[PDB]
């Protein structure tokens, strides 16, 4: 008589039908990549901030290096625990094509280190805001 | 679970291997005394097509070892949840 | 003849093989800790909100204390029923290293009071956003 | 169940001890007349 | 066994703890008022 | 006995009660339209920038066309990946009623190409800043 109680239970084991959503990890990946751009976007604005004043820009925080022809980026590299930012050259003198990495170190297996780096022009500033990811992954926003 | 976090997965239990890019499966292989589970590769890094055996060792003469193994895709995760049994026997649910 | 009907039933008792998932309670714990950060995160932004205006910040809600060099935090301490927030010093004048506790009072046995507190710098604002939890538990996001 | 909520667990039944950091086991020890159950420690705080 | 899956979900419903920021509408209001001055300020300068 | 375990599960399937928020896509649409104005708004200011100097304005970036009675708009048309800007006439000589399109190409199905274009007067400059969207969608800010 228990066989029928099990008939439902055989079913119950069966019915579950939306389990493995892997590329959940890959909209997660898009979140991690675009939101990896979120980490750096005011630092575009920061390189251009103090360079647009008359002042270079280091990576790190603090008061202004305001006797030093320098200012902070006002960032800790892993502000975003997906990974790390890296100013290049650091401090950004602006006449250099400054570069703002963002590595996706602390990331899923599907962005396990897919860097998103930015790079300005010295006279023209526009950050070459780019990614290492797949079209299914890209930071939508900046160029891929 | 843990691959979808950023963490690999071993077979066995315990606290998280949370300094280790690893987590338990949180299972003893013969959780089900019909037989045993086997993670493959173990620990599951996820970029591998992870496989979750279940052997039916401690089973009747009519399932005396008819394994039921699962295997995911690395990018697409869906467990190739399959069995060694006859149509009269099958695990109804996953594919046979 | 019933012995065989029981043979399945002996089995049926047996087969259940995923029961005690304890550290379910510990991803619950991670949820409770990170989502304990969710409770406070716009209050970072709030201490810095009115301090970044010219106005101090109390804990609690209400209209602005806008004749008072003060504003609310706009929070009830247990906005998150995992536990309670505590501004320190309250009202946050900003020139103090303001601190935003979050206690995990109303929490599981595995976060039964594991506080997550934040603390800014007066000149540099960045919340020392920290937790009392184990690596298996941590609020992923802020530092542990 | 209740440890996974935030609540300890006594042996016995009843409403939840839901102001008490406690819940029943929802069992009478000899639910099975083969003999008796015994929670230990009772109430189960789970950290035990 | 599903009860525990729900235990988190009961929590999940709970944890959201910064929802109703009304006087968001009132810094919005300050923005709308000061930035309502922004609309007119060169028209001071224009009358003059 | 399992039937009751399923009773909750039948419920659990049921209770989810805020799923299809479509016109989420339509505040997204408002965001995409107004924030489509954000893309162009300093280019109003740019057409008027160099025309208000004595210099025409091309679309694109670069140094000033400062031997050429010309300047850049200082924009790449899809600065905003919702779509593209288009100067018209390009280069903007100003005595023409200059026009600054913004197409919403890279947009949702509910703004899949709903352009937002601007057009100045030659003597009176004011950009006919307009949209193709529905009242539920409009770029709030400029006229619809």
């Amino acid at each position: 008589f228990t066989l029928i109680e099990l008939m439902i239970v055989v079913a119950i084991i069966g019915i579950l039908a939306a389990i493995a959503i892997p590329q959940y990890q890959n909209y997660v990946a898009r979140s991690e990549g675009a939101s990896a751009l979120a980490s750096v976007n005011p630092l575009k604005t920061t390189v251009e901030e103090a360079l647009s004043r008359g002042w270079s820009v280091k990576s790190g925080t603090g008061t202004e290096d305001a006797t030093k022809k320098e200012v902070p980026l006002g960032v800790a590299a892993d502000a975003n625990k997906l990974g790390t930012i890296a100013l290049k050259p650091d401090p950004a003198d602006g006449t250099a094509d400054i570069t703002l990495t963002f590595t996706m170190g602390g990331a899923g297996p599907k962005n396990k280190g897919k860097i998103i780096t930015l790079t300005r022009t010295a006279a023209d500033g526009l950050w070459k805001c780019t990614s290492d990811q797949d079209e299914q992954f890209i930071p939508k926003g900046c160029s891929r």
